[PDB]
């Protein structure tokens, strides 16, 4: 929470020096997208390479399905992406033939 508000009123002080408002809602939206991410740092029980980008309640439903069975959970910690490797990395095949 607070890298996203340093980040939502860092880009906020721009458009306030140059004269253009524009409502922090809209700024908001995207930097919820930034952050929808986690990384890798160990495997363990978890079937997940080192250092690959994971979506956030994907992981958490990992990791709940390996305790139930009895794995211990995967190292994982929420990392900022810029907005480039964020949409690189969508879900659809079609959309990202493209």
């Amino acid at each position: 929470r607070e890298v996203q508000i340093h980040l939502v009123r860092e880009v906020q002080e721009v458009y306030r020096a140059q004269g253009v408002s524009i409502h922090d809602k809209h700024i908001e939206v995207i930097v919820r997208q930034m952050l929808r991410r986690v990384t890798i740092i160990d495997s363990g029980s978890t079937e997940f390479l080192p250092g690959s980008l994971i979506d956030r309640a994907e992981f958490e439903a990992e990791n709940r399905r390996v305790v139930a069975e009895g794995g211990e959970p995967a190292a994982g910690r929420p990392v900022l992406m810029g907005i480039t490797k964020a949409s690189l990395a969508t879900d659809s095949w079609l959309s990202a033939a493209s």
